[PDB]
């Protein structure tokens, strides 16, 4: 028997087979209905004739009807497997309401007739993937950013921090600042171009003020980008100003602490005896941690905030845009895990509330 | 960086690389010295006519440290052919292994073999891991000893461990005895090795011992022949199932002890009432001496007779269970989540051998 791993995010579904090194399928977490339902790439490419909805907001499922459509699409159209044949591992946001875990469980067993399933916390999976069971994860995706401190596979809920700024906000901000430069990025098609610019050319400056000074004095930091129609544009300080928003949320009008401060504050909410282990094991996860320079910059910022004697290590694996998924693949393909699944039998005997006993 | 997994048993060493599906090297845990200074394993055995042979491990516990060092040296340099300084090494240990022994093993690995990192895992827990479980009760029967080890959520329950002081070597000796009663003769090492081969190839556990005896007596339907390298032939009938029947009836070799079904039952019944149901449904067989065809079905029948009438009982006997400890070690040492669990050379330098008690569970 082979397990499936489905990592449902605010912007992207990552899905595949346990044991694989990477997801087989990655697609937009979008359901389109006429202005009877389309999912993913097709929903996107038919936007003109459709109303589009994102069933997951800031990592939490908020539209169960549309979520069922995402899962149906995942099984039948992307992975192309019969769900009744596969134990299925799903992932969940930090601080996911208990009722949501039950609803995921009920839908899996009742709608999709899975023989077995499990729900794991996304940040814990990314930690596992990095080669640890203790550390603090900064997970930053398309819609939300969290700090999750974890001790021996257990997330410490009182110290979890949530920042409602992530990749989609950074894309919107890059569109704004490139428009201020004198370009015009406003439409949905122009948003896809800017997303590509963001993913290809942006970086986190080690010293932001110095970098702004460098950008002002020479073209040394400038990069050309060819637009779909052939026109070549210049991206300058926008390259590092865009992800600087993560450290300075006031750039997009948010009063919030930046990701260095949320990391520090998370650590400080934990018991003093475990803080040392957390500083030494700060793991970055998710697409919005992919910026070159982010690890170097976090190391510097955390050092400035931490006790002078504190050993600080930032771990940013090259594969971290899929580390949640990879952690799920490791867990779901592990021999010992085969006893951890909620079985169809157990669900029939106990109902959806079995999830709280079996997963956690 | 690839880890090494070395499972040291009373009779056999199983050794290889983490991530592999089977040990690369399996050889006798024996050191011979003249009646070259010392010989190990395969070579010691062949030269035994001019050597005194000793087993440095007895009932799973190291009792001769000079000879154990020679076994580890042979494993690293002659069998695996690696430089130990390049490989984190996972070792295994028996139930109730003395703290002093765990310390001395740790000292030897870091100071003599210069390993970069090391870990010691409980053998029965590794076997359970390999079977796909962290809760269950393991019957581990090897060359020198048999244990039941109940395990709950990844931890062995030492208050409920049971031991039976017979295993594979005793079954070989018993088979030799009953084959000698047939007029066959086994005096040389070569001939005694023949008996071991017959045991490993032709023996099985009868579902109902008395019925099977009756069958063997009324027809030739259960007979098998074994051809020796020199032309001689051994024919065997009820000896096929009388030999491993000893596991269920230790009186066969003059022991008063409970048989493996009763030790398994006794072990479960020493555990907390609220976990017994989980143990009954997860009896995992481990070790070379559980390899007998028929053993799972016989255990199912015997346990069913002892347990409450409504108890769900399941016996799990993985096909490569003669190496399940090793395989569980391979799984563990190659697992991402285990990578901070190793004792590092740095931790050893700073803490000394007692570090093993703080790190290894
Ligand atoms: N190389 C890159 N550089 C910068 N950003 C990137 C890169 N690759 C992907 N991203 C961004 O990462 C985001 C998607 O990441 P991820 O799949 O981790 O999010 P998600 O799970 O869909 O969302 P969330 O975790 O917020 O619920 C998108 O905003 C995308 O533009
Ligand atoms: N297929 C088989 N059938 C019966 N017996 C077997 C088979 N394969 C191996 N054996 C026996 O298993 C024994 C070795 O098993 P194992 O390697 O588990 O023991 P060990 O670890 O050396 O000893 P212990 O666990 O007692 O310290 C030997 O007695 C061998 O003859
Ligand atoms: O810290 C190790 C424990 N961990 C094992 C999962 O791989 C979760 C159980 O608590
Ligand atoms: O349920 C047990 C969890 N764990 C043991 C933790 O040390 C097994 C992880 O492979
Ligand atoms: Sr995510
Ligand atoms: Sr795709
Ligand atoms: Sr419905
Ligand atoms: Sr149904
Ligand atoms: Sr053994
Ligand atoms: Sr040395
Ligand atoms: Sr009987």
């Amino acid at each position: 028997t082979t397990a499936l791993v489905c990592d449902n995010g605010s912007g992207l579904v990552k899905a595949g087979f346990a044991g694989d090194d990477a997801p087989r399928a990655v697609f937009p977490s979008i359901v389109g209905r006429p202005r009877d339902s389309y999912v993913g790439d097709e929903a996107q490419s038919k936007r003109g004739i459709l109303t589009l909805k994102y069933p997951i907001e800031h990592g939490i499922i908020t539209n169960w009807d549309d979520m069922e459509k995402i899962w149906h699409h995942t099984f039948y159209n992307e992975l192309r497997v019969a769900p009744e044949e596969h134990p299925t591992l799903l992932t969940e946001a930090p601080l996911n309401p208990k009722a949501n875990r039950e609803k995921m469980t009920q839908i899996m067993f009742e709608t999709f007739n899975v023989p077995a399933m499990y729900v794991a916390i996304q940040a814990v999976l990314s930690l596992y993937a990095s080669g640890r069971t203790t550390g603090i994860v900064l997970d930053s995706g398309d819609g939300v950013t969290h700090n999750v401190p974890i001790y021996e596979g257990y997330a410490l809920p009182h110290a979890i921090m949530r920042l409602d700024l992530a990749g989609r906000d950074l894309t919107d901000y890059l569109m704004k600042i490139l428009t201020e430069r004198g370009y015009s990025f406003v439409t949905t098609a122009e948003r896809e171009i800017v997303r590509d610019i963001k993913e290809k050319l942006c970086y986190v400056a080690l010293d932001f003020e110095n970098e702004m000074a460098t950008a002002a004095s020479s073209s040394s930091l400038e990069k050309s980008y060819e637009l779909p129609d052939g026109q070549v544009i210049t991206i300058g300080n926008e390259r590092f100003r865009c992800p600087e928003t993560l450290f300075q949320p006031s750039f997009i009008g948010m009063e919030s602490a930046g990701i260095h401060e949320t990391t520090y504050n998370s650590i400080m909410k934990c018991d003093i005896d475990i803080r040392k282990d957390l500083y030494a094991n700060n793991v970055m996860s998710g697409g919005t941690t992919m910026y070159p320079g982010i690890a170097d910059r976090m190391q510097k910022e955390i050092t400035a905030l931490a006790p002078s004697t504190m050993k600080i290590k930032i771990i940013a694996p090259p594969e971290r845009k899929y580390s949640v998924w990879i952690g799920g693949s490791i867990l779901a393909s592990l021999s010992t895990f085969q006893q951890m699944w909620i079985t169809k039998q157990e669900y029939d005997e106990a109902g959806p509330s079995i999830v709280h006993r079996k997963c956690f």
